[PDB]
């Protein structure tokens, strides 16, 4: 048996001093990065004066010289221009130019114009307006297209087709094929330009895609080398490649596959480039790939088979904090290898994405600068370093910024020869600038044009966004065309502007560090960067040390540890790996624990809320400090990967801090505790959900009996140890390890005042049935918060981006071996794109690494137990036996020592083929016709579940349709459907998925006290109109007090609350309160009924009223608006599902009704009960908090390949 | 406490042209503007002097037929085939229209089901625009349901199309 | 002012929307009141005219 974590993440090679200097700078504070850059970029006054003059002359030339003229000629609105260009693009998809012309003339121009015409309207919107949107208003565009065609007819359509042709075939790309691009390059090559060709391609998701990009590159190298015809690496053309195009798993976590599989591919291409003596440049991609790419560069430059060739090139991004240290490494590598490495200095293309990623991952700082002027100084500083090393490297200064250009032109001085350095620019953007540079009549410096090649609609869209800087106001390309921006502004020297600032290198004031995402409310949890070699080295040691510890879990009662039966805890991924020992709780001691909690309840309720919250905050600090050790335990006890364990510890920290802050915002002495709360937690989030339930109950003033899942007691014991260390008294937090019999004893105990349960719907139903026999001392039902299964779907239409879909599906379905309650279970693919997406999904499936999770390279770990494995596999085999197509990855023999299920894709005929939640790595796929979208949504709702739901579409009309009809608590647009963030996507659903309130949301604590507080921002100015009609009807009937109570309910309701929650950039996180549905009303008196009806109507609900109440004659002559919401039910089980219940009666009647409600099939109903007297005395007898439904929606607004606002 | 009945009394005249509300309270604004049935609403200002293309002018009931003068639907009433007005669209689809279309598909009425879905998309119900105007004022223009439409069909398919149009 | 604005607004709406398939009704009778004897007079007439209809 391999020692745990002995091979967790060994580096490709021992890290040299130069490599460690790079890693040290990864997230260095911006105020520390800039001063040495300012120093290195400093030039003499005479040079600065000369550069400003040259920059002014270039900009004057640039300003002294398509779609805009088309918009002018036909008086098009912006939307008409966008719509016209979408039409033109589609018409160009028709090959036969004659068949197209007759379509325009005889069909389109008249009045009759598988995929929306407007799938790429975001791209054209950027072309037309300079602004990027994530999604497109396809109804607006359709209206605009109809309007413009009916107004201007065939002429405007032909003009649009001509314009789209000129842009898509001549301005965005140098050619559609490498042969065409090479032919079109002769003109500027005669004028002194050179070329670097980019076969559009990146981010391979499958082996097949990586192989396709490989043969694209190989064929392009042959064509470029044939055309170069011996011109060599400086005067002749070269190629640019992206490493992510050549392997579907290009990441540090997969470094072994990268070195073993990607490296030989790059070597083979470079050998071909060597034979033709052309340049081969490695483009720079995301920040977490920088240092990995250096390992490939080093191996390539030291490989003797490539000797004799100086065409290897490498991009370095000056917006990156490591840039100068990367350059030091490359210059030294050039000296060691004797190869004159071609170094392309760029600013960088992924800025918006890097900001969002660092925020999502909770890392210390950004790996890029946050002020644009800092990147400019960085670039000039790095240019000075390169210009000092032209003997050993070939600098290539890629920029369209005339100030940057002029600074470097003058920095380089008067001595020039071809091969010393060059400038570079992008095709169809840089030529106007660089035609003022190239040639003896200008500045006589060469420029290499980066020349995109292809027709790839997706990659074409990616490029147009890169070419237009995602529509950024800070970009030179935008500012050069901005008449409000003077030339003096454009030639401002960034070095001296930065030097003059109060704090040199201060972070952008409007971008939050990841720790500061929530401002003054609370401190964001911190993650770990698994691409950082220093982090990986330190984590390896911490993880090894965690595995040497003798972890234990014992019954921890208020009186001390208790004795019991002890057994070992085994690693689910390798049962030979003993993780620790658990001593399990006797039923008698479980009962004793509840009595001890009851005895201690007044003492804990007496601790002021802010001090209870301080315990949670202290526990959060402890968990953060202990994160590496906690990771190791979670990895081995629960079978989780490192990344998932980090996210879990982060979530536990976030729960602690969020409930602490919510307590500080809300709780006072009048919000009395329930009493002892039984917290029953699952094995799949054995720290986060465990901690969240307990922290909420504790901070609300209740003592807790914590019953962890039998599979994962050790991390629970560690969580309790930390909470107790943080100041939670032992009498307030007791740990009761064991199986469901321990849970059952706790639930049944007479002093149990509330139960928080996360687990299966079936166990939740058993708990509900036991609780229904009891009442609180105040004669109310015992509160149950139950978060249960999901049958979570994602709907993908033909406008979605397949590569994005595939990544989000693989992650949502198979992360944590599908053992997330939020996991994607049913993928619904529009028929027109189903086959292409399914092919990619199957290819991506086979790139997953399944195994014991103490290796960074493992993507998917084991399932928790042999019983789990057996249950999942029985489902797969039943599906397979029914003739459904089943795709599975083959598992390695090493998995035989643990309990693994291979990630599996099952193609279903109908959603009804799936009858129950299968809690494992099993994705079901169905196809749908576009016109059946609404029925599909009905079918998704018909499962009875409602937890998570995903939608991938670019079309606003589809977003509005689907999100208005789906009934789920957590919606995700154009992103994965997992990993809900506390206070950002408050988490919890409806129906079979649970009772609410949402964990990590603002209604949670209020369920854990006897008088609910007003949550922060919890109000609505909306009044339900049927409530208002009902209140008028009451007044008409003479029920004056009830009418007043109804109006008051209408005002007090928070129905219609519509909030945006603070979160990361590039995402919009919305939180809304809706009606729950149909509420079961069980009144005893006429006035009781009227109060119940007002409560339900004020929160937007319809009702079913118990016909056995005999109160039918109390609702005579209802307004139709109210009557439409009222039904009468004799057989409650026949008239559901309900979404809640209101009950009136004395204690015996409440108990009898509560038991009858627990027997209703389907969802667990949140039941509220009150006596007739309580209804008369207490305006809040029924709490409106529990009569609305919380919905969280998270929209990825970077999904159109850019962040507009940022 | 009689505010809602007062709004009913105002609506009960059968007219619905201009209406003013003076209040500092958002809940009263939301309440009253959601219940009054008048074509031109004014909040914390006078109720006269509608500005062309800023307060498109005209009401409902006994106040007239529409479309609003000085608004984007006006010219379409004066031609035999109405054009698509500027900015005239909505991403909202009426859910009962959608339920009707599914029912039509269930009955095998595939042509009417497609017609119903197309009406659902073509409807501008839910349009919610801010019109350009002076500073210190917000001028909003919205498209709502009209109410109950009288359907006088002759054939089953005609009824399905009329119902789709009204539901959409 | 209102008469001026009707004229310019219906002119702009025409430029934004009307094409050959938006055929006129024919003669439109425009009946106007004494309380806005220029503005409502002009508004009704301008709209009818610019939509391509002759006006009484
Ligand atoms: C020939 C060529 C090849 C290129 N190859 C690559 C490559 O392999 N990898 C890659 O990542 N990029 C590459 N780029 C660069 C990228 O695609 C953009 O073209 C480049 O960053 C624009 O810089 P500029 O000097 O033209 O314009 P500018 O307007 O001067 O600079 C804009 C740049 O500033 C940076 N920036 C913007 N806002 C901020 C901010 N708030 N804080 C900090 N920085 C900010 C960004 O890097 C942005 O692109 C290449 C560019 C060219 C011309
Ligand atoms: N909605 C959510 O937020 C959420 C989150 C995580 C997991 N889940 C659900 O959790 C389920 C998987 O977790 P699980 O396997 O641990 O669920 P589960 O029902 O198997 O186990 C949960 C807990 O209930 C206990 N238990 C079992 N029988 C009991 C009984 N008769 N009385 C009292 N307690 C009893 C177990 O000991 C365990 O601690 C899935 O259905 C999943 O969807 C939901
Ligand atoms: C727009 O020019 C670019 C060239 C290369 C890259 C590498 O990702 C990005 C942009």
């Amino acid at each position: 048996a391999p020692a745990p974590f002995a091979d967790f993440a060994p580096p490709v090679r021992p890290q040299s001093t130069l490599r460690r200097a790079i890693t040290a700078a990864y997230r260095r504070p911006e105020t520390e990065c800039l001063p040495p850059l300012v120093e290195a970029a400093t030039q003499s006054k005479e040079i600065r004066d000369a550069a400003a003059s040259t920059a002014r002359k270039l900009i004057e030339a640039l300003r002294g010289k398509g779609v805009e003229g088309l918009v002018q000629e036909y008086s098009l609105s912006s939307q008409e221009g966008v719509a016209l260009m979408c039409l033109a693009e589609a018409l160009l998809r028709i090959p036969d130019t004659a068949t197209r012309d007759a379509l325009i003339r005889d069909k389109i121009a008249d009045g009759n114009w598988s995929r929306s015409l407007f799938v790429n309207a975001a791209t054209w919107g950027l072309v037309v307006t300079g602004k990027l949107t994530s999604t497109v208003n396809d109804r607006s565009l359709a209206a605009a297209l109809t309007r413009l065609i009916s107004r201007c007819g065939e002429p405007v359509i032909r003009r649009g087709v001509d314009m789209a042709m000129r842009m898509m075939g001549e301005q965005f790309v140098t050619g559609e094929t490498i042969r065409e691009a090479l032919k079109r390059s002769k003109e500027l090559e005669e004028k002194g330009f050179s070329y670097s060709y980019d076969m559009l391609g990146e981010a391979a998701t499958t082996a097949a895609d990586a192989e396709r990009y490989y043969r694209d590159y190989e064929s392009a190298i042959h064509a470029i080398g044939k055309a170069s015809a011996g011109r060599g690496i400086y005067e002749g053309p070269g190629i640019s490649i992206k490493l992510s195009a050549l392997h579907p798993r290009y990441s540090r976590a997969q470094a072994a596959r990268v070195m073993g599989e990607l490296l030989p591919r790059v070597k083979a291409l470079a050998l071909l480039a060597k034979n033709y003596d052309i340049g081969l440049n490695i483009d720079a991609e995301e920040a977490d790939r920088l240092e990995l790419s250096l390992d490939l560069l080093e191996v390539l430059c030291l490989d003797g088979d490539l000797s004799g060739w100086n065409g290897m090139g490498f991009v370095v991004q000056a917006y990156g904090k490591r840039c100068p240290f990367v350059l030091d490494f490359i210059i030294d590598l050039a000296r060691r290898s004797g190869r004159r490495i071609m170094v392309r200095l760029v600013k960088g293309a992924y800025w918006d994405a890097e900001i969002k990623r660092a925020q999502l991952d909770g890392l210390a700082d950004f790996p890029v600068f946050t002020r644009k002027i800092h990147t400019d100084v960085s670039y000039i500083a790095c240019a000075a370093k390169l210009l000092a090393a032209t003997d050993v490297v070939f600098p290539q200064f890629a920029t369209h910024n005339a100030q940057t250009l002029a600074a470097i032109y003058h920095m380089a001085g008067k001595d020039f020869h071809v091969g010393k350095y060059e400038f570079q620019c992008l095709h169809g953007m840089g030529e106007p600038l660089y035609e003022e540079v190239v040639g003896r009549g200008k500045l006589d410096r060469p420029c290499r044009i980066y020349a995109p090649v292809g027709t790839h609609e997706t990659l074409l869209a990616y490029l147009v966004r890169r070419l237009l800087e995602n529509g950024a106001n800070s970009s030179f390309v935008h500012r050069i065309n901005d008449p409000k921006v003077s030339i003096d502004e454009l030639i401002a020297d960034p070095v001296e502007v930065v030097r003059a600032m109060p704090v040199v290198g201060a972070k952008h004031d409007r971008i939050a560090l990841p720790a500061e995402l929530f401002g003054d409310a609370r401190t964001n949890s911190a993650g770990l960067d698994l691409s950082n070699e220093e982090t990986l080295a330190s984590l390896t040691e911490a993880l090894r040390e965690s595995a040497a510890m003798k972890w234990t879990a014992l019954p921890q009662l208020a009186t001390g540890p208790a004795a019991g039966e002890t057994r070992t805890v085994l690693n689910p991924g390798d049962h030979r790996d003993v993780v620790g020992s658990v001593t399990e709780t006797s039923e008698e001691d479980a009962r004793r624990a509840v009595r001890l909690a009851a005895d201690a309840a007044p003492d804990w309720a007496a601790v002021p809320p802010s001090e209870r919250a301080a315990c949670l905050d202290r526990a959060a600090e402890l968990m953060q400090a202990r994160m590496p050790t906690l990771l190791g335990l979670i990895i081995r006890e629960a079978g989780k990967s490192a990344l998932n364990a980090i996210a879990e510890v982060r979530e536990a920290i976030d729960f602690l801090r969020y409930y602490a802050e919510q307590t500080r915002r809300t709780l006072g002495p009048g919000h009395g505790p329930l009493g002892p709360i039984v917290c029953i937690s699952p094995w799949n989030f054995p720290l986060a959900i465990f901690t969240g339930q307990i922290a909420a109950a504790l901070v609300a003033g209740n003592p807790v009996l914590a019953k962890p899942a039998e599979e994962t007691p050790l991390i629970a014991a560690e969580g309790v140890r930390i909470l107790r260390e943080a100041g939670i008294p032992a009498s307030a937090l007791q740990l009761l390890p064991g199986d469901g019999r321990v849970g059952a004893a706790l639930v049944a105990a007479a002093e149990t005042a509330g139960v928080m349960f996360t687990g299966s719907t079936e166990v939740a139903r058993l708990i509900q049935a036991q609780l229904a026999d009891r009442l609180s001392p105040a004669g109310r039902p015992i509160p149950l918060i139950a978060e249960t299964g999901g049958q979570n779907a994602m709907i993908v239409d033909s406008s979605a981006l397949a590569e994005q879909v595939v990544g989000d599906v693989i992650t949502s379905a198979f992360d944590s071996a599908g053992q997330r309650c939020s996991a994607l279970r049913v993928l619904c693919l529009q028929e027109d794109v189903a086959d292409r997406i399914l092919t990619m999904l199957k290819g991506a499936l086979h790139e997953l690494h399944i195994g014991r999770t103490d290796r960074l390279s493992v993507d998917v770990g084991p399932v928790i137990t042999s019983e789990a494995k057996d249950n999942i596999e029985k489902h797969i085999e039943r599906m397979r036996g029914l003739g459904r197509k089943v795709e599975q990855i083959g598992l390695a023999s090493e998995t035989g020592v643990g309990t693994f299920v291979p990630p599996t894709i099952i193609e279903l005929e109908k959603l009804s083929d799936l009858q129950r939640e299968v809690f494992g790595p099993v994705l079901h796929v169905i196809r749908y016709r576009r016109d059946d979208l609404d029925r599909l949504v009905d079918d998704v709702n018909a499962t009875g579940y409602g937890l998570t739901f995903g939608l991938h579409t670019r079309l606003d009309e589809t977003i509005a349709h689907v999100t208005s009809r789906i009934k789920a608590g957590n919606l995700y647009i154009n992103r994965n459907i997992i990993g809900a963030v506390v206070g950002v996507q408050p988490f919890g659903g409806r129906g079979l998925s649970g009772t609410g309130p949402k964990a990590g949301g603002p209604l949670y604590l209020g369920r854990l006290v006897t008088t609910a507080p007003v949550p922060p921002q919890h109000s609505s100015v909306h009044t339900d109109p049927v409530l208002l009609d009902f209140a008028k009807w009451l007044d008409g009937k003479g029920a004056r007090a009830e009418a007043e109570a109804a109006r008051n309910a209408g005002s007090s309701s928070a129905l219609g609350l519509d909030l945006e929650l603070p979160g990361p950039v590039g995402e919009r996180n919305l939180y809304t309160l809706h009606a729950r549905g149909r509420i079961l009303l069980v009144p005893a008196t006429e006035s009781g009924l009227y109060h119940q009806l007002a409560a339900a109507l004020a929160t937007g609900n319809s009702v079913a009223i118990d016909a056995a109440s005999g109160l039918q004659a109390s609702l005579k002559n209802l307004p139709q608006t109210v009557g439409l919401r009222v039904s009468w039910s004799k057989d409650w089980a026949a008239d559901g599902p309900f979404a809640g219940a209101l009950v009136e009666g004395d204690a015996e009647r409440i108990r009898a009704v509560n038991k009858a409600i627990a027997a209703l099939p389907g969802p667990l109903l949140l039941v509220q009960a009150a006596s007739s007297g309580e209804i008369a005395r207490n305006p809040d007898a029924y709490c409106l908090n529990w009569l609305v439904e919380e919905v969280s929606a998270s929209i990825n607004t970077a999904a159109a390949g850019g962040n507009a606002s940022l």
